């Protein structure tokens, strides 16, 4: 289990709507609370390791960022799809409200921002996964621009953040450059 090679998949974008998520509620038009999970990681990651609110190195980018906890039983922040906004965007319950999730965009630090201001950026999009023979890999995988492969950077507990976590960013392509200590994986919503 020391190093599992990444499954070669093709990601097909689903509609940015609550009906693309496995907790779809036709009664309310939204999807009930779900978690972002690490998936198919190159190094072993504890199962059920889910969403956590991490701090930004640049505090002026947004409120915070979404990471993946190391411990599988650490407290998880919940995310919902809200039909609000004409379109349909994801929102995480943190800092006293449901706050929008966005992607910073770009190559080096395409991260999931929480509560970003009126700045240009990219939408966090759900995807289907298909293997080379057309068989579907089960799950809803997050990404953008044809890419659903994320880089995981372990950041151990500090005085400000008393928990271990993986800092995640979206890779441009499959062969996008990795930084020191980073391994690849997917982010599944369930």
């Amino acid at each position: 289990l020391e190093a599992r090679a990444l499954p070669q998949v093709s990601a097909v974008a689903k509609p940015r709507a609550c009906s693309s998520y496995p907790t779809f509620d036709p009664a309310t038009g939204e999807a009930t609370e779900f978690i972002f999970y690490a998936d198919s990681t190159e190094e072993p990651v504890a199962p059920f390791a889910g969403s956590v609110v991490g701090k930004l190195a640049n505090p002026n980018l947004a409120i915070a960022r979404i990471g993946i906890a190391v411990r599988g039983d650490l407290a998880k922040v919940v995310t919902k799809c809200f039909p609000d906004g004409g379109e349909e965007g994801l929102r995480t319950r943190t800092h006293g409200d449901w706050r929008r999730l966005t992607l910073a965009g770009g190559e080096d630090e395409n991260i999931i921002l929480i509560g970003q201001g009126p700045v240009a950026h990219r939408p966090l999009t759900p995807h289907d996964h298909f293997f080379a023979n057309g068989t579907q890999q089960p799950g809803v995988f997050m990404g953008d621009n044809g890419s659903t492969t994320w880089a995981f950077s372990r950041k151990d507990a500090s005085a400000s953040e008393p928990f271990d976590q993986y800092e995640i960013r979206l890779l441009k392509s499959a062969d996008s450059p990795l930084r020191n200590g980073e391994f690849r994986g997917f982010v599944r919503a369930a």
